[PDB]
DNA sequence: CAACTGATACCGAGAAACC
DNA sequence: GGTTTCTCGGTATCAGTTG
């Protein structure tokens, strides 16, 4: 039942969003961009692409029928992030005060 | 069957928001609130899924620790499971203050 | 006032569980 | 065979903070 963890690592291999790179060759640590949408190093398509991506594979959001909103986005895919046992955040790696902020995650078996 | 502990219930009179809609008895509304931290009573109608509790003796009074939150999940997903309830979507009010959701009991 | 956030409440859909 | 309750994997809100 379980769709997290499948299409984040599949989100991930893909290289389709900069920033999203594995940090090992083991496949178990990874960074994740995360920068505020009211500055003005924010991109809308491409910071917001990834939370666009998931609220869509989920079927929350449909392009044409309901009106975007990248701060829901984010806030899905952060609190599936905490919530989920399949992923915890590394707070001592994730630098979120530099010109590009973003945060560490690693995998549990 | 919950059904006739449900009509009951909206029989008394007891609980604010549990009143029919129509004079057949038949249509319904039962409040649907959110609620705070340990704030339950903003619900209006907590109290009922306190009765359900003690209906089927998942709480006993004095002797099991208060817990409202799956008390109301059990009392939905009861609801929703039931063939004896539809509920009338295109009704129910979540978005006002005041928040209820309406109901519809099938004969059969 | 947008954007964001951890903690708690919430939810549907099976899978037991019970009668 | 027929009514609820338990699990699970996320989701949405509470009650605020950040910028």
């Amino acid at each position: 039942n379980g769709k997290l963890r499948q299409w984040l690592i599949d989100q991930i291999d893909s290289g389709k969003y900069p920033g999203l790179v594995w940090e090992n060759e083991e496949k178990s640590i990874f960074r994740i961009p995360w920068k505020h949408a009211g500055k003005q190093d924010y991109n809308r398509e491409e910071d917001a692409a990834l939370f666009k991506a998931w609220a869509l594979f989920k079927g929350k959001f449909r392009e044409g029928i309901d009106k975007p909103d990248p701060p829901t986005w984010k806030t899905r895919l952060r609190c599936a992030l905490n919530k989920s046992n399949d992923f915890e955040e590394l707070v001592e790696r994730s630098q979120l005060d530099i010109s590009d902020p973003y945060k560490v995650y690693r995998i549990v078996p």
